[PDB]
Order: structure tokens, then sequence, then C-alpha cells
């Protein structure tokens, strides 16, 4: 795979707290298409553990309902890159953040050709941050994305952005 945008000097303890999935993009349409597509996940909160792992609370559509999830992303030697345990190796990379307004991250299946990738623009507040979106869109220029979604403040205050 392919994301070579990573934040230098990341302090993971400082991303802790409330986030909103303002926008999402993926390499393949089917990753985000359906309400229950695999990477259509809505971030609720980031909880870095005191040993530097990253616990992720999120919502996902799974029954005919919005199910809650807890994902644990384990630290690696690279401060901006974490690994989620599965039948396959898949990583979380933090591309950019200011901790207090926005965070840009991607998730990719490692590895390899390249294939499969989804990125989000996270913001602290249920508001459309055009500047965070502009940085998201800048980051995505380097990537082979084929679907992009964006949410309005009303959806951002609903479960699964309904
Ligand atoms: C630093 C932002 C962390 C958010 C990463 C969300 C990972 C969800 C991957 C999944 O379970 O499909
Ligand atoms: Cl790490």
């Amino acid at each position: 795979l392919i994301v070579t945008q990573t934040m230098k000097g990341l302090d993971i303890q400082k991303v802790a707290g409330t986030w909103y999935s303002l926008a999402m993009a993926a390499s393949d349409i089917s990753l985000l298409d359906a309400q229950s597509a695999p990477l259509r996940v809505y971030v609720e909160e980031l909880k870095p553990t005191p040993e530097g792992d990253l616990e992720i609370l999120l919502q996902k559509w799974e029954n005919g309902e919005c199910a809650q999830k807890k994902i644990i992303a384990e630290k690696t030697k690279i401060p901006a890159v974490f690994k989620i345990d599965a039948l396959n190796e898949n990583k979380v990379l933090v591309l950019d953040t200011d901790y207090k307004k926005y965070l840009l991250f991607c998730m990719e299946n490692s590895a390899e050709p390249e294939q499969s990738l989804a990125c989000q623009c996270l913001v602290r507040t249920p508001e459309v941050d055009d500047e965070a979106l502009e940085k998201f869109d800048k980051a995505l220029k380097a990537l082979p994305m084929h679907i992009r979604l964006s949410f309005n403040p009303t959806q951002l205050e609903e479960q699964c952005h309904i």
C-alpha cells in the first residue's frame, strides 16, 4: 500500500477525547457505499492507554441498527502508526492533527500491491470545518480514492449520522 503522509512529532496522549467523523474517503466504492459497508465507521472517542496503545470507541451499522464498537490499535515503533489485530494485518496512520480542532487518519490493509484504504477527517465539534476539510482533500490528492462522503452538523449529532 501507499500512505506516505504521517505526522512528525505526534503526542498520542493529546488526541484523547471526543471526535466527529466529518468526512470519509476510500479506495474502493464498496468500502463506504452501503450504510453497512465495512469501513463506514463513525468515530466517537479516542482513548490512548497509558502505555501508548490507542483504544477506539465507534459506531457501525450492523443489524438493522447502529451497533457500538471498541477497537484497540496497538502502538508500533513509529509514533504515528498503530496495528489492529485480525485474520490480516491492517494499520492506522495518523497523518496530521492539531489535537484541538482536527485529526486526519487512514486505515489500510497491510499489505501489499497496493490495495484497500479509507481515511477520515475528524473534528472536535459538530461543525463543518472548511480548513480541516481542505487539509483532508490535500492529503487525499496523493491517494487513489473513489468514494468520498461528508456529513452536516445534524447528522453528526445522530447515531450513525442518520
Ligand atoms: C487515530 C484515529 C483512530 C481511528 C481508527 C479507527 C479504526 C477502525 C478500524 C476498524 O475497526 O474497521
Ligand atoms: Cl505507535
